[PDB]
């Protein structure tokens, strides 16, 4: 399996931040930002241009709890959300997620 | 209302790539990659830090149909999604929306 399917299986190490029956999440371990964590599903989907509709509320999930550990973290100023996609998105871990990213001013273009 | 507000009414222009009951995109007008599109709902929320629980599946749905332009348009080779949120994370329009660009390398970190 993946790095975050182990992670989830408690194989490779990660302080867990928040959980619950769908999801997990921990923090970047090479930060971009001063609080830079990734949200991922329990559900191995390898990217998301493979997402099915049906996983819609899934996918809506993890930004519902990005935003949830944002706040937990005190990012009250706003940050960033992210998903890499394929080579051109920069993905590099074949397990659906999400980054988000804050606690500095973010600038644009995105990458 | 906001200009995305005025785009979903037909007062601010906009040429629509793809439409259904909950949602509609359109090319951004400043693209920072060769393909730069946004997903924006119809419902109005002003903030992704505002969403509620019960909008996970709206939410799920921007991506899925960024998904599926993204496939549209021809980008086999991936892309990258991403929510500004907040001052830091350096939203412009306060209407929740989902970026999504690619055609070429996107780079780390993403902003
Ligand atoms: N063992 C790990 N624990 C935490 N983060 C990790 C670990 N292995 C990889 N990452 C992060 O996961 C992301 C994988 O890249 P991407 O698929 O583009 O999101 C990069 O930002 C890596 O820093
Ligand atoms: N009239 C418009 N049509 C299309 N894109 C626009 C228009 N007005 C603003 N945008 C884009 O919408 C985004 C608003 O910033 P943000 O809230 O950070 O996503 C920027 O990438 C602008 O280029």
């Amino acid at each position: 399996d993946t790095i975050f399917g182990k992670i989830i299986r408690k194989e490779i190490p990660a302080k867990i931040i928040f959980e619950d029956d769908r999801c997990l999440a921990f923090h970047d371990i090479s930060p971009q930002a001063p609080t830079h964590f990734l949200v991922i599903p329990k559900k191995h989907i390898s990217q998301i241009s493979v997402a099915e509709d049906d996983d819609e509320s899934l996918l809506g999930h993890l930004m519902i709890v990005g935003k949830k550990c944002a706040a937990d973290l005190g990012l009250n100023k706003g940050y960033r959300m992210v998903v890499n996609e394929g080579s051109d998105g920069g993905q590099s871990v074949y397990h659906v997620h999400l980054h988000v990213l804050g606690g500095r001013q973010m600038h644009w273009p995105p990458g």
